[PDB]
């Protein structure tokens, strides 16, 4: 409380409580994050105040005081986990899923560019402004605190936007996981439900399988030497795309393929897919935003 005033509990976040503040010196509003409990955190995190974009929510401080870690944020009003509710009986006019989906894929090209990977994108971490704006947030974070099974208030950390590179044990990770969980989320603007809702990993990636096909060894070279790979997985035929995102386009089908690939060398990257021809007449529309 030295430093800011706490106006309320935003909310209860993946690492620790989320509060709007005010900054006592600037008189500006901020989202503060307490991170629950290390040196090598600090230094990575701190590295994120560098790592500037107008589609990345402004890291403004790594405030380490009181042998407690506080990440001071840029706030805003609105997630797309909420929007998207709001928005259920209508579902998002496609300009402004347009428009997002170019506004994401251009921070993920920035950071991506920079070698820094999000790997827990979400519709909760995706932020709105009343200016037509979307902005990641918690980039580079997973890079430090890990993902939990659960959070600090022992809700359920969501495996819906989990790449299956990741669901199959790999321990490494590259800029390819955040590919996915954008394409999943595109899929779950078009259609008012999510891609692939898996209570349990084995659920998930069934899901994965029951759309998508059960992968093998001519779509994804290295697959059954997984480590969480079994060969009694069942196998599934793939679905038509047509199918699973009606009424997205063949412009929008196409580039949903290409990053919903299962091969992560396959995946279609940031940088190319802002190129694709889904986006020759974007636009940015303002969305209706009530606060």
């Amino acid at each position: 409380m030295e430093n800011f005033q706490k106006v309320e509990k935003i909310g209860e976040g993946t690492y620790g409580v989320v509060y709007k503040a005010r900054n006592k010196l600037t008189g500006e509003v901020v989202a503060l994050k307490k991170i629950r409990l290390p040196s090598t955190a600090i230094r990575e995190i701190s590295l994120l105040k560098e790592l500037n974009h107008p589609n990345i929510v402004k890291l403004l401080d790594v405030i380490h005081t009181e042998n407690k870690l506080y990440l001071v944020f840029e706030f805003l009003h609105q997630d797309l986990k909420k929007f998207m509710d709001a928005s259920a009986l209508t579902g998002i006019p496609l300009p402004l899923i347009k428009s997002y989906l170019f506004q994401l894929l251009q921070g993920l090209a920035f950071c991506h560019s920079h070698r820094v990977l999000h790997r827990d994108l979400k519709p909760q971490n995706l932020l709105i402004n009343t200016e037509g704006a979307i902005k990641l947030a918690d980039f580079g974070l997973a890079r430090a605190f890990g993902v939990p099974v659960r959070t600090y208030t022992h809700e359920v950390v969501t495996l819906w936007y989990r790449a299956p590179e990741i669901l199959l044990g790999c321990k490494y990770y590259s800029t390819a996981v955040d590919i996915w969980s954008l394409g999943c989320i595109f899929a779950e603007m078009v259609t008012r439900r999510a891609l692939f809702p898996g209570d349990s990993e084995i659920d998930q990636l069934f899901r994965i399988f029951r759309t998508l096909g059960t992968p093998d060894e001519v779509v994804w070279p290295g697959v059954t030497s997984m480590p969480d790979y079994k060969p009694s997985f069942p196998k599934w035929a793939r679905q038509d795309f047509s199918k699973v995102v009606p009424p997205l386009d063949e412009d929008g089908r196409s580039l949903l393929s290409q990053m919903l690939h299962y091969d992560p060398n396959k995946r279609i990257s940031a940088k190319a897919a802002l190129a694709h021809p889904f986006f020759q007449d974007v636009t940015k529309p303002v969305p209706h935003l009530r606060l």
